């Protein structure tokens, strides 16, 4: 099938975005950094390890559902084009394409991410594996370029992994209204949401006894040190995984053991860390079944399917425009 990549990000947009996030994020109280910056090369290898950890259930909880329900997703959505808000490198991607292909209605795959190299490998993969499929990879980000996604016949947008949990309720509702707006009648959105559960089970999923999440979390300091000429005594920052009972969300913090002071060279900046001061690096909001349909209805979408794994740990929503 025909391949195409459209690149809406300038050659520097990545490093430019990094430069302002840590510049602004290190001057907040408390200091905070978006979780997008975890995922350099060693960060992605660390995450793929995380998905294989016994304690990290969401990855396998969502694959359990998708293995069982993919033909339903297809027959409900009846979509000829699968739009992935992600890299397209997972096996869940394949299960969704297989379902659409089995239905007989698969024409077009649209991977949508901010890394053209990943989009290209993905585009080659899907081209070698699915003759007949047009791959129209789009390289952009959500706030500006969701409008650049092609139209096709009838579109299944897919945002899995409970990645939507990284948006607190403000940006979450804003992200969904805008995604609802680029959607048109007949299109649907397939949404993965990790569910509220035993707080011990939640914290343990982000502080594995093996420490793989710990080095994954402090890898954002390794990224800032490398890409921006900084001097984080990375080991002096302790991994902290918190359950926030009032907000119902996991939080990953890096706690500074003793007073620290750090200079970020590319930004001519120096920031201080009090002894025991924490810096927020990721939020995973945990969800409730009807509250997810509610949020989808407030974005202008209407849920028509809900599914969980055998234990009720993870949920997948299907929502029509
Ligand atoms: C989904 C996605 C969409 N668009 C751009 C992306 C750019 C880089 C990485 C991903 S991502 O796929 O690597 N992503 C990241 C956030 C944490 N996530 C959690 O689940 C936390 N509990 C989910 C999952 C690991 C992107």
């Amino acid at each position: 099938g025909p391949v195409s990549v459209a690149n809406h990000l300038g050659e520097d947009a990545g490093h430019l975005a990094l430069r302002r996030d840590v510049y602004s994020g290190l001057q907040k109280t408390p200091k905070s950094l978006p979780p997008k910056w975890f995922y350099d090369t060693v960060g992605s290898e660390l995450f793929d390890q995380i998905t294989r950890l016994p304690e990290y259930y969401p990855t396998r909880a969502e694959a359990e559902i998708l293995r069982a329900r993919s033909a339903e997703v297809a027959s409900a959505c009846r979509a000829d084009t699968l739009v992935e808000l992600g890299s397209g490198t997972s096996e869940k991607t394949r299960m969704l394409l297989d379902a659409l292909r089995h239905r007989g209605s698969l024409r077009r795959f649209v991977p949508f991410d901010v890394d053209a190299s990943v989009l290209s490998a993905t585009a080659t993969a899907i081209q070698r594996e699915y003759s007949g499929v047009e791959i129209n990879a789009v390289c952009g980000d959500f706030e500006e370029h969701l409008t650049e996604i092609p139209r096709g016949g009838r579109r299944l947008f897919v945002f899995l992994g409970s990645t939507i949990g990284n948006l607190t309720p403000g940006p979450r509702a804003q992200f969904l209204t805008a995604l609802a707006g680029v959607m048109r009648p007949g299109d649907s959105l397939l949404l993965g949401t990790d569910l509220v559960k035993d707080a011990a089970r939640l914290v343990r999923a982000y502080d594995d006894p093996g420490g793989v999440t710990a080095q994954f979390n402090r890898n954002v300091l390794a990224v800032i040190n490398r890409e921006l000429e900084a001097d984080f005594d990375v080991d002096a920052f302790q991994h902290v995984a918190r359950w926030n009972s009032a907000e119902e969300r996991i939080e990953m913090w890096l706690r500074a053991d003793g007073r620290q002071r750090v200079r970020v060279g590319a930004l001519d900046l120096t920031v201080d860390f009090d002894a025991g001061e924490e810096m927020l690096t990721e939020v995973s909001c945990k969800f409730r079944p009807q509250a997810v349909g509610a949020e989808l209805a407030a974005a202008g979408l209407h849920r028509i399917r809900w599914w969980t794994d055998e234990a009720g740990d993870f949920g997948l929503s299907l929502a029509a425009k």
